[PDB]
């Protein structure tokens, strides 16, 4: 029901906050594959830098790197500047732990 940072246990999100498919399998320009779950809402992150559109997986959205606010582990990206919705989070599924 709750998603925590796999590395340190920081509270991040909830199954209830998943945003549809909620799963997207993508590759960055360094050829790294991420299984990304989209969330309407997340907490306990630190958004680093200003947004960029470069190589955005989601048409009309700019991304900022989302670290775990506690341990600094890269948990995914915040997406902004789009429409329906304006903002959402793309979190790397295998860097989260699910439970009570
Ligand atoms: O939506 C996204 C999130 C982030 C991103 C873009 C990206 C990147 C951008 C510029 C440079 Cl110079 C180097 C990198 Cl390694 N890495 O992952 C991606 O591909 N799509
Ligand atoms: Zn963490």
């Amino acid at each position: 029901s709750i998603f925590r940072c796999r590395q340190c246990g920081q509270t991040i999100s909830r199954r209830d906050w998943l945003l549809p498919d909620h799963e997207h399998v993508v590759f960055n320009p360094a050829g790294m594959i991420f299984r990304v779950w989209c969330f309407s809402l997340a907490q306990g992150l630190r958004l680093i830098g200003a947004p960029s559109g470069e190589f955005s997986w989601f048409k009309g959205y700019d991304w900022t790197i989302a670290l775990c606010g506690q341990c600094g582990s890269h948990l995914g990206w915040h997406y902004e500047g789009g429409s329906q919705p304006q903002t959402f989070f793309g979190l790397i599924k295998d860097r989260l732990a699910e439970g009570p």
